[PDB]
Formats: structure tokens, sequence, C-alpha cells
């Protein structure tokens, strides 16, 4: 149903991504065991995508858009400049199948995310 | 960005519009370009209710019903409550290069006749 969000750093709290908005982020992808599958920084650029439109895993879409603007209980809003940890259950990520050998079947994913800008 | 082809057969209220995360109720008939029907609300015997804009249905439906997630599109008319439309959905907005055989074949364009009966229950 819903991902888990923890706020490392608060952001302006006025600019929020909306579905179909563009966002730019820095991120860390780790499995629960602490081993890293993807990272923007090591790639060498921040990552820009369209959120809320199924262009990224559902857990990102929910987190970045605050559940498509509906919101949820215990879903803190994420705003420009926010730094957070996102814990995403497999159905909000790559599912029962996974994407082997990159990500195994039924994996929860932990993301360190910083929202640099919206649109 | 691919967009579905939407034709307004009959205008609706022009006031009630679904947004992402809204619920909608619709009557629909789905046919292949050769005119063969593959799915219908009538065959179900009830209209179909779902959440739009969240990847719960094929992308073509999500775009059509939310007017590209509230962004709009070139030549993309808005669909409002009471609208009857025909939606032509290219394979990448439906089921893909693969398909879901035998229900729907590979690389298939889908043509839907839709009526939007309600938004969020009303």
């Amino acid at each position: 149903e819903l991902p888990q969000i923890e706020i490392v750093q608060e952001g302006d709290n006025t600019t929020f991504a909306k579905p179909g908005d563009t966002v730019t982020i820095h991120y860390d992808g780790k499995l629960t065991n602490g081993k890293e599958f993807d990272s923007s920084r090591k790639r060498g650029k921040p990552f820009t995508c369209t959120v809320g439109v199924g262009q990224v895993i559902k857990g990102w879409d929910i987190s970045l858009t605050n559940n498509y603007g509906k919101g949820g209980a215990n879903l803190p809003k994420i705003s420009k400049g926010t730094k957070a940890i996102l814990t995403i259950p497999p159905n909000l990520a790559y599912g029962p199948r996974g994407i082997p050998p990159i990500i195994g079947p039924n994996e929860t994913l932990v993301f360190e995310v910083e929202l640099l800008g919206v649109n």
C-alpha cells in the first residue's frame, strides 16, 4: 500500500511536486542488508524524472507526490530541499519477480533521497 | 511522450474532471483495430470503477481520464462526467511489444468506447 518515509532534513515546506511535475534528486539505493545497487552521485549527475506517472517505481511516485496529492497517514510531505529515507516494500518496487541480477526477488529497498528542485 | 488519440463522441458536463488518485466509474467496450471485441463492462454486467492516474489501469486510460495527469497535451481533449469518447491507445500505452497472449496479442493498438458515468462516486 504505502512506503515508509523518514525525514533526515526539512526543506522549504512550500514547494511540492505534483503528478506530472519534473523533479531533480540525489539518491542512494541500498538493499536492507546495506548493499548498494544504484546511486546518483557515483553516476556523477543528479537525476531528473517525471513523478506520479509510472516513470519510476511506485514507491518513488507515492513519496515524491505525497500519494498523488491524496496523502496518507504517516506519509510526511517532501518538499524542495528535504532529505529523506524511503523504505519501499517489494510491491512498490520491483515485486515478487525482482530484476535479477541487479535486484533479487521480493526485496525491500532503502533510498536516501534529496529533492533539489521541482520543475 | 506518446499520447492516446481521443475523440469526443458526446460532450459531458464540462465541469467534472478526474485528477490523479480520484476514483471513476465508466462503461467501456474494448476492440482491436479489426473490430473484434476483447473486453467489455457490459459482459461484466456492471460498470467499472477504479482509481485513475496511479498505474492501476493501462497508461492510455490514466492519460485519457486525467488529461495527462493534469498537464494536458497537444490535441488531447478533456473528458468530463457524462462524456462519450473513443480512445485509440497505441501499444506502448496498453500492453506492450509482448502483449498478454492469448487475451491480447503483441504490439496491439486498442480502441475503446468509453462513457464516464461518475467521478469519486458522483
